[PDB]
């Protein structure tokens, strides 16, 4: 029945609730970037094929209803053979018309010189294509938001897997990315091996994040790869906590903050806790009760009585963490008494200083906030892990680099990535700047023994498109941001993964 | 004469003075790594070819004398067809013998089933092969030392170019790498382009280091690639000095210090100046005269009367640079008076504390020397560029990571790379540790406009194998190293490239 009708390639854009159409129209506001991706995907002809037949084109196939879903401004689709399937219309300007798919494909491959056939919907057509195994490859644009609709993309069969994932992009109404699914059952020159000067037979690593994904452009892969690399090649070392960890040294990640917000999607990350922690840093607090009071418990264990006493801090009030981040950001050099003291106008307000300098002298090469106050180290419950960051301006875009001396990959690193991304966005906004990159340096990167099963599970999870960040555009000063001013939209994630903190 | 005798592939190992042989023996102590490279290169059969004939072997061709040059025990060379050329010997146990090359190649390619033919010398044979254009590819082990000898490798014709370079390796007696030359005249799927989500036709970068080199495993490539990247994509910005610079933010380089010493070879680097400056940091000096007195002038322009005056240091004695590196390394938190004050027992001796912590608690995750003393910045003639570094120990190897806020890629970066490599080796030695990696994080990395021609010239230069470092093993304390205790052996470099410093 469908003899000769296979290897049909689908292009579709699909909302989170699988909706693809609403009142015969696209359900979301137009994403022209998606239109260009579709155009580029469906027009491509390999160089070899094109030099032999230079007039050769691909085919696009639609139901009639989808065909009207398109303007005249862009119709019939330029440089491709347009084909419409329909039992009620006989003729359409610019197109070939067939009564059914099996006739169409047969006629096409027998009688119409073309390169590749693409399937552009709608549901009727997609459903026929998938129920009958006629598709070997899907180009799918994933939108991280639900839209009202009445037309849906069918579930993709378990016979398919994701093999490519673009970077996450965003408009101001949705975050999205592009992926490729391929049917599983049809999905290294020697000099390269020799010229390493090392073993020509190098056994593949023990741990590989998402082995089936061959094009790995989602920024989350940086974090997943590092996890895989420390599990594969990390050395188990004792450490101060008394819970051992597999450790490796030296990594650099970067995130394009103009495109998306790098809140990990491979587990549900406690965003509320990250935001309260940052606002806590900004206002200069070193009182752990300020976080507890807001139902954030991430700093509880390093301020507990037994932890303080274990480390010689026998005169320290519980949850007085000492002159850590908040104190150094706002009062570097001031004498730390305790977490209740008035430090107003005492020490150096690095945070204020550097924001003002970004405004007045963007090309300054010393835009640094440093929490590694060597004189204060002995007073600290836990010396800063993210101990140093530096801003940078070019082309009216702010970037930030942070140095992290000690990186708990399971627990803290995901917090750190998201925290500095927000800080950069805040700083960019109060300075009237666009968004560049967050560059994250890992020095001692490790995975605690009791997180191994957690992270093994995690790195097998396919990333969702990252979410996007919106700050209240009215906030003019970094000290004014409240939690309601900091909104992460379109966060799609896998389930939370419990991991215990080693104090 | 030589019809059907082309595409013969050479393997040779060559001393810096082109010597390959001495008294019919190898002129250097044996490098078993080189033998292993040779054996792997000459025994490889492509998997496709091997399945069709699972007994197929390659050919190795020698002169009589070169055969006589290998132990009778290691011979005939295993898993290959051994061929000897000779006019004075007719039969050799388990080898083929020919009277001349042309006959040999013809007989072999017509009558002896085999995969690929290799040429293993000596000079008579290499010369005949090169003089007659019979070679399309050369596997060449470069040694950075001259050896006595009486047999030489001919000059390689300018019809060849280097297309592959291994990482630099070393024994205790020589620095070396592997390279491939290929004859010039005969030397990515669309999904990869589409799945970036950006412009599918990418204008190739304007600058590329060593475009001819396809396998780029020499660590110097990190530095050359970064030069090429900043030239290509960096933004022209003004800065403190009044000479503009192309600038790009965020890189990470690493150097395996157990293998070689990363003193750049694409220009002759002023190593003596690097050592004196480091010894100057170590002893804690902030007096620029201490450097001038050793005929090192790198800090002179930043301590000069006019520079001090124009930065408001009108009361500062000339070449009193203020509480910069030496002071922070040894006395962080002491009150800086001037460069003549006695600071003995004042402030925190970070350098001493970290070296002692490496000895007593190698798994500590706070092994940091921080020169970004925020309290002292306003006193400094030039706030530290390499402002923060951190050590790490695993598998009995010391690694180091440095954060450089501002990176004069033309002048200072080459100094910083070698400086921290020496410092790491020194610290490793006094703590009885082996050598791991130096990891170099660059924040604002830039190229001054007046260095563009210089660096454009530099990035087309093919790197030599890096040199190696030897410290005097008697030195037990970091303060005891003197210039004569720190020896760089086997430094081979292209000419110096003049570059002017912007103050
Ligand atoms: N977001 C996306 O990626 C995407 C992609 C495509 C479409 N859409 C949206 O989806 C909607 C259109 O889809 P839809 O499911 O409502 O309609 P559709 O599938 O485009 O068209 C339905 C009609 O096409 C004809 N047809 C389809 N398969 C046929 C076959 N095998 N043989 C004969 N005729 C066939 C029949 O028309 P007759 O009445 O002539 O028999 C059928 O009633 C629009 O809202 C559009 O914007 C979205
Ligand atoms: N480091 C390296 O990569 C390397 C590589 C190879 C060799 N080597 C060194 O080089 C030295 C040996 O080389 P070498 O140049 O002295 O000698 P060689 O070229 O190995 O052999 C000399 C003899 O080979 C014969 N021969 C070469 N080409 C011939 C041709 N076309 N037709 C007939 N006979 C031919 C002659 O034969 P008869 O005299 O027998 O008639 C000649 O006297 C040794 O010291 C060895 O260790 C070093
Ligand atoms: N990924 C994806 N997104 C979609 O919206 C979609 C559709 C919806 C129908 C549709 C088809 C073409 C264009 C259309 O206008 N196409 C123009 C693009 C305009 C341009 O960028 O120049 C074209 O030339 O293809 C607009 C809408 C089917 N398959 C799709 N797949
Ligand atoms: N060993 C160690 N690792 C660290 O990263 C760390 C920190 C960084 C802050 C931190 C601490 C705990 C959690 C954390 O527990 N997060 C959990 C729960 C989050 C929540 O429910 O709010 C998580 O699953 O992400 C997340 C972040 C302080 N002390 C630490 N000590
Ligand atoms: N790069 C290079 N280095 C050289 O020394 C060399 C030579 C010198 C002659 C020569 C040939 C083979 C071996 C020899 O013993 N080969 C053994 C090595 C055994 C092993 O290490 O396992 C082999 O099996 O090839 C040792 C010396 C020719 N071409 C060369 N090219
Ligand atoms: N703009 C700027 N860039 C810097 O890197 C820097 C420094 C770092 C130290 C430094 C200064 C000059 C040279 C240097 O001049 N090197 C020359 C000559 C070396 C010699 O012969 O001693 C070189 O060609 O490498 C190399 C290193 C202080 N102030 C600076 N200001
Ligand atoms: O913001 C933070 C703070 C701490 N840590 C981690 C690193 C270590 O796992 C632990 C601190 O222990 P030390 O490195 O100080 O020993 O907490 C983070 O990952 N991010
Ligand atoms: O060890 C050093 C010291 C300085 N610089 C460079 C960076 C800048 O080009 C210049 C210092 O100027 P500012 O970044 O402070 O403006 O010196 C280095 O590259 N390495």
């Amino acid at each position: 029945s469908y003899e000769g009708c296979g290897d049909l390639t689908i292009f579709v854009a699909v909302a989170l609730n699988k909706v693809i159409g609403h009142k015969n129209q696209i359900p979301w506001p137009h994403i022209t970037h998606d239109f260009r991706f579709l155009r580029n995907g469906t027009t491509y002809i390999p160089p070899e094929v094109l030099s032999k037949n230079p007039d050769i084109q691909n085919v696009v196939i639609f139901g009639r209803k989808t065909y009207e879903s398109i303007p005249k401004a862009s119709l019939p689709l330029k440089n491709r053979i347009n084909v419409i399937l329909s039992r009620t219309v006989k003729e359409v300007p610019g197109c070939l018309v067939y009564e059914d798919l099996s006739t169409a494909i047969r006629d096409l491959r027998a009688n119409v010189p073309h390169n590749k056939i693409f399937i552009l919907g709608g549901s009727f057509l997609y459903k026929e294509v998938l129920d009958n195994g006629l598709c070997d490859k899907i180009y799918l644009t994933r939108l991280n938001k639900e839209y009202p609709g009445d037309t849906y993309f069918p579930d993709i069969p378990d016979t398919f897997e994701i093999t490519a994932i673009s970077p996450t992009f965003s408009t101001d109404f949705v975050s999205y990315d592009f992926v490729i699914y391929e049917r599983k059952d049809c999905k290294p020159p020697f000099d390269q091996l020799l010229m390493t000067g090392t073993d020509i037979s190098v056994p593949k690593p023990k741990y590989v994040a998402c082995p089936g994904v061959r094009i790995r452009n989602h920024e989350e892969f940086q974090y997943l790869d590092i996890l895989a690399d420390v599990l594969s090649h990390g050395v188990l070392k004792p450490n101060r906590t008394g819970t051992d960890a597999y450790s490796k040294f030296g990594y650099q990640m970067r995130f394009d903050l103009s495109r998306s917000f790098p809140l990990l999607t491979t587990k549900k990350v406690a965003l509320r806790s990250i935001i309260e922690e940052l606002l806590w840093f900004i206002k200069g607090s070193t009182n752990g009760n300020d976080l507890l009071a807001k139902n954030v418990r991430i700093w509880e264990l390093n301020g507990r009585r037994d932890f303080l006493d274990k480390n010689g801090f026998t005169d320290r009030e519980e949850h007085d963490l000492g002159p850590i981040y908040g104190f150094q950001w706002r009062h570097f050099g001031a004498e730390y008494l305790d977490m209740h003291a008035d430090y107003t106008g005492k020490g150096i307000d690095q945070l204020a200083e550097i924001i003002n300098r970004i405004k007045t002298n963007p090309n300054d090469r010393r835009l640094i906030v440093c929490s590694w106050n060597v004189s204060d180290l002995k007073k600290m419950a836990l010396p800063p892990c993210h101990c140093f960051f530096q801003f940078y301006v070019s082309d009216n875009k702010l970037s930030c680099m942070m140095h992290q001396r000690s990186c708990d990959l399971g627990l803290g690193v995901p917090f750190n990535i998201a925290s500095y991304s927000i800080l950069t966005a805040m700083v960019a906004q109060v300075c009237g700047l666009g968004l560049g990159e967050f560059v994250h340096n890992l020095a001692d990167a490790h995975i605690y023994v009791d997180h191994v099963d957690a992270v093994t599970t995690q790195i097998a999870r396919i990333p969702h498109p990252f979410p996007r960040l919106r700050l209240n555009p009215d906030i003019r000063n970094i000290e004014d941001f409240t939690i309601d001013d900091i909104v992460v939209e379109d966060y799609v994630s896998h389930p939370p993964i419990p991991m215990a903190m080693s104090a």
